[PDB]
């Protein structure tokens, strides 16, 4: 079977991607934040604090003929960005971009830090990480891409990230339409359960490439591009004015520049990030400070090839045996 569905900015700025989702019998759509770097299905629904939704579409199971109590399941998660969410635990059927999976475990909020609550375009996440994250008790749950792999025409699944524009993502096959050149493949390492690789390198706008080796995660799921404090220390240093400003929380620039290419290596491959995907815009409404989409990581623990890197390239999530993954130019 194959699965194929649009996902979309939710803002201006590509601070995420939404990508509707099927849930339950007579099919109730939300739109989830697909994320690579997590592996629980979780959404805003009718047992939500109500004080704790703002706008967002819920999940109701009590109207779904197919939905199911997981008797004594809960869940509780709290993403690298600080927010968090928990509640209890619903089997349903959950069809995305025409797949669908029967029994897939759908994680009810009871509650929701101010983060989620404040962005009413996403109704909840996807997780796509490896299921040994996934934070159900006393009885871990799988992903949707695991529960679906066993039916897919090829156990793979692709992300193509627009930039201030609508992509795709694929469950099954590989469109040999949406990408230029070849794929270049790389190694993954499951072992915190994340996509994680190593990049072989990169280059700042038109300067000659550094090999060396940095590993980082695939997320989905984070907005930026955060690397190695002297990679990042070298690429502002090419932008007249730019700071790290502790007290904006990162690299900061003055809206008035052209920002420098970004390269990053795949193998013997390279994926160019343009300059203005790098730009995320004014730090207040009208300020002439811009903020910086690529950032250091060193205050997280671990690199993160977000979404300022994924759109850039055709992104090929292989769970094969062996998961590799595989990145193209587009």
């Amino acid at each position: 079977s194959t699965g194929s569905a649009t996902t979309t900015p939710i803002d201006s700025l590509d601070d995420a991607y939404i990508t509707p989702v099927q849930i339950g019998t007579p099919a109730q759509t939300l739109n989830l934040d697909f994320d690579t770097g997590s592996s629980d299905l979780w959404v805003f629904s009718s047992e939500t604090t109500a004080s704790e939704v703002d706008g967002q579409t819920i999940y109701t199971p009590s109207k779904s003929t197919t939905a199911k109590l997981l008797s004594g399941a809960t869940w509780s998660i709290s993403y690298g960005d600080g927010s968090s969410s928990s509640g209890d635990v619903y089997t349903d059927t959950v069809s995305v971009g025409g797949l669908t999976v029967t029994g897939q475990a759908v994680e009810s909020a009871k509650k929701v830090s101010s983060s989620f609550t404040e962005d009413s375009t996403i109704d909840g996440l996807l997780g796509l990480a490896f299921s040994t994250l996934n934070t159900v008790s006393p009885t871990q749950q799988k992903t949707f891409f695991d529960n679906a792999k066993a039916s897919l025409d090829s156990p793979v699944f692709t992300a193509d990230l627009g930039y201030h524009a609508p992509g795709t993502y694929n469950f099954g096959f590989i469109d040999t339409t949406a990408y230029t050149g070849s794929i270049t493949y790389t190694a993954v390492s499951t072992k915190q359960g994340f996509w994680e690789w190593t990049s072989t390198g990169y280059a700042v706008g038109s300067g000659t490439f550094k090999s060396t080796s940095i590993d980082g995660i695939a997320d989905t799921g984070t907005t930026l591009l955060y690397l190695p404090a002297t990679v990042v220390s070298a690429y502002w240093a090419q932008v007249s004015g730019a700071k790290s400003s502790s007290s904006v929380g990162g690299y900061v620039f003055p809206c008035s520049a052209t920002l420098p290419s970004f390269t990053f290596g795949v193998g013997s491959a390279r994926i160019v990030i343009p300059g203005d995907y790098i730009d995320f815009g004014p730090i207040s409404t009208g300020s002439s400070s811009c903020f910086g989409g690529i950032q250091s990581s060193a205050g997280i623990g671990i690199n993160i090839f977000g979404d300022v890197a994924l759109k850039a390239a055709f992104v090929v999530f292989n769970g094969a045996t062996t998961p590799t993954l595989g990145f193209a130019s587009k």
